[PDB]
């Protein structure tokens, strides 16, 4: 007798494993719909005896599987799992060296922006609500980052090789972060329209666009008003474990002891390359696999991260 059937497990979350008896005369596709083995699309291939006992990813095709997928990924986007697997097939071949004491990514497939995201996240006090991200994030910190990168890509709506942006990616990822108690209060004054207090929560409490300087947000920054004037605003209260300050790329000085980490962007509107700046015993520039230690830094910066716990202004009235 030749082997005619094998047992395998199917899954949408790599936790709940569903036993299947596979007919070796049919493709995986004919039995399960689109099917993946460690990210590889095996929809069109027939089973091999060596597949016995292995785990295959499938698409959520009934209410139980849809619920498992929602519970794990925190999205109802039906294209998600397929995009995640498509990315994973490539990211499993990336290398994740330890550079400046952090897990970095050796350059491949225009992944510099992802390396900068990964490096930043390891330095923030952040956790993810979606179990897929939290579990992958833990593994990534130790150097097993292929799954985390594939997830970031899928959550971002980016494919492997696509040119990306750190701030855009962070906006997508932080939607799944533990920011429900993050709070920001801003005092806003327009000479025409008057005063108001703006309260922001979640992602909007930790991300700012317009200046790289947390000090400047504290002391006063210009912001457009609906009337056409420039109003001024300053930070009254902040409750979060970090803040991310972003601005269109420009030359900026970074001084050890005054920030957590940052993204350098060399380039312009068309094209650019993202590197990571951090500090340990001195300033570090981490460009994928490559470290440069620095005694000063003045260069093109787009995002600066700062530690926070709780801040309250001393500006009166
Ligand atoms: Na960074
Ligand atoms: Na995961
Ligand atoms: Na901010
Ligand atoms: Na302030
Ligand atoms: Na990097
Ligand atoms: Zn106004």
């Amino acid at each position: 007798m030749e082997v005619k059937t094998i047992k395998v497990f199917t899954t949408v979350d790599n936790t709940n494993l569903h036993t299947q008896l596979v007919d070796m005369s049919m493709t995986y596709g004919q039995q399960f719909g689109p099917t993946y083995l460690d990210g590889a699309d095996v929809t069109k291939i027939k089973p091999h005896v060596n597949h016995e006992g292995k785990t295959f990813f499938v698409l959520p095709s009934d209410d139980t599987l849809r619920s498992e997928a929602f519970e794990y990924y925190h999205t109802l986007d039906e294209s998600f799992l397929g995009r995640y697997m498509s990315a994973l097939n490539h990211t499993k071949k990336w290398k994740f060296p330890q550079v400046g004491g952090l897990t970095s990514i050796k350059w491949a497939d225009n992944n510099c922006y992802l390396s900068s995201v990964l490096l930043a996240l390891q330095q923030l006090e952040v956790k993810f609500n979606a179990p897929a991200l939290q579990e992958a994030y833990y593994r990534a910190r130790a150097g097993d980052a292929a799954n985390f990168c594939a997830l970031i890509l899928a959550y971002s709506n980016k494919t492997v090789g696509e040119l990306g942006d750190v701030r855009e990616t962070m906006t997508h990822l932080l939607q799944h972060a533990n920011l429900e108690s993050a709070k920001r209060v801003l005092n806003v004054v327009c000479k025409h329209c008057g005063q108001k207090t703006t309260t922001l929560t979640g992602v909007e409490a930790v991300m700012y666009m317009g200046t790289l300087s947390y000090d400047n947000l504290k002391t006063g920054v210009s912001i457009p008003c609906v009337c056409g004037r420039d109003a001024t605003q300053y930070l009254v209260q902040q409750e979060s474990s970090f803040v991310m300050m972003s601005a269109p790329p420009a030359e900026y000085k970074l001084q050890q002891g005054t920030f957590l980490c940052a993204n350098e962007y060399t380039g312009n509107y068309q094209c650019g390359h993202y590197t990571h700046i951090t500090a340990k015993e001195t300033l570090y520039r981490i460009d994928g696999a490559h470290l440069t230690k620095m005694s000063e830094y003045k260069g093109p910066v787009t995002d600066v991260f700062y530690k926070e716990t709780s801040y309250t202004t001393t500006i009166l009235e």
